[PDB]
């Protein structure tokens, strides 16, 4: 795909299988460390075990932007007033990955490689900044200046607001208090051009996304 464009996310939890009932039940998704969730019979995400390995981790979904050269951008990243946060490494022979921090400290990943659009499909990330200008000029020097403006988006939000980047699944209006019955919390709403979006916080904790259409 392009530059900059939304292309993988994967959720990190110490309870995996309560989050597979979770995801299961909110958007139907069918399913070793990790998880493999499908819909329509293709890929949606993955699933994996916090506590599968040591050392200190962040749970939560990770969101992955395409890029064509993961040691470019490696090399673009701290001239640009970010941070190499892990990479750039071969994943077997699917690509080469980095983690990348932003100027204002958000994790992002970038995948160079070697996606329905129904209800429960990954439609997009987007990145929630109070630094809506100073982000965006770092994401423009790695991506061009069309980038936010699959499409990834920039929100400017107040520093109330969650913040960082989530991973966006479309649904229906209907999934809001379904969510809330199994245990969310909602932390968010706003408009986007293609409908409102709800920020949740799932049971576990893990933050996402509901487009809702």
């Amino acid at each position: 795909p392009a530059p900059g464009e939304p292309t993988w996310v994967d959720l990190l939890t110490p309870d995996r299988g309560a989050a597979l009932q979770f995801y299961s039940a909110l958007f139907g998704w069918e399913f070793s460390p990790y998880t493999m969730c499908r819909l329509r019979g293709r890929e949606v995400c993955s699933i994996g075990d916090l506590g599968e390995n040591p050392g200190p981790a962040l749970g939560g979904w990770s969101s992955y932007l395409s890029v064509d050269d993961a040691d470019a951008a490696a090399a673009a990243v701290p001239e640009l007033g970010g941070a190499v946060l892990l990479g750039p490494i071969d994943i077997l022979a699917q690509g080469r990955m980095l983690l990348a921090g932003d100027p204002s400290g958000h994790r992002v990943g970038l995948w160079q490689a070697k996606p329905d659009d129904g209800i429960g499909a990954y439609t997009r990330s987007e990145l929630l900044t109070g630094a809506s200008a100073t982000d965006g000029a770092f994401y423009r020097g790695l991506f061009g200046a069309d980038f936010a403006t699959r499409r990834a988006a920039i929100r400017q939000v107040g520093p109330a607001a969650p913040s960082g980047w989530y991973p966006c699944f479309r649904a229906q209006e209907s999934a809001v208090p379904a969510a809330v019955m199994l245990g969310a919390s909602v932390l968010l709403r706003y408009d986007c051009p293609d409908g409102p979006a709800v920020v949740v916080s799932a049971p576990g904790g893990e933050v996402f996304t509901l487009l809702l259409t």
